[PDB]
């Protein structure tokens, strides 16, 4: 059963995605390894290990990221969508993200309708593994699709699907909701090319690029 993959799918393939601030200068490193492929009678599954590092080379976050195909459909753990200075630079090693598998859409597939697409939401948790009481909501919803469109990055050219989503971030301390917008450019058999973030005033506020893949 034919179904695009939009990640890494080959063990031992490495791949890094920098973060900037809206200036360009380096806010985090973000190292992926696929660790473990898996072909089910369903579809495929992939296992990767991240280390998020910040410029000087610290660890700010580490852990793994799941993706596979289900009969016919891809699907990607949602804190791939949150992999960017606004989240990362807000974090430690305890930080964890609550798991929530959303799809993405395959825009190159026989008979895809850019004006009928739906779009799993996103409601999760990052929190802190030792403070269950320290934790913010945060809240990808309203996604839809732009276009596809071919991006140049240091690691290449590649056909991309961009899709739009709306971010609320809610937290105990806070008394407001914080508001905001962002897209995703991902390609098939590399997943995210590049990833933009802005907010409710439409200013960009950091984006991310993918650097290197090997």
């Amino acid at each position: 059963q034919d179904c695009t993959f939009f990640f890494p799918q080959t063990e031992g393939t490495v791949w890094v995605r920098k973060g900037y601030d809206a200036k360009g200068n380096l806010q985090s490193v973000m190292s992926y390894q696929v660790d473990e492929v898996e072909t089910l009678p369903s579809g495929q599954e992939v296992e990767a290990d991240y280390v998020y590092t910040n410029p000087s080379g610290t660890i700010v976050n580490k852990g793994d990221i799941k993706a596979y195909c289900q009969n016919g459909e891809f699907f990607l753990d949602s804190k791939e969508t949150l992999s960017y200075p606004g989240v990362v630079s807000e974090m430690n090693t305890n930080v964890d993200i609550t798991e929530n598998f959303i799809n993405y859409p395959n825009p190159y597939a026989a008979n895809f309708d850019k004006n009928n697409v739906y779009f799993d939401e996103a409601s999760v948790k990052i929190y802190d593994k030792k403070n269950r009481k320290n934790r913010k909501d945060m809240a990808i919803k309203d996604r839809e699709f732009i276009k596809t469109e071919s991006i140049t990055t240091p690691a290449g050219t590649f056909d991309c699907a961009k899709v739009k989503y709306n971010i609320a971030t809610r937290s105990p301390k806070s008394k407001e909701t914080i508001t905001g917008y962002g897209y995703e450019w991902y390609s098939p058999n590399v997943g995210l090319v590049r990833t933009e973030q802005y907010d409710k005033n439409n200013v960009l506020q950091s984006y991310t690029v993918l650097e290197e893949l090997k």
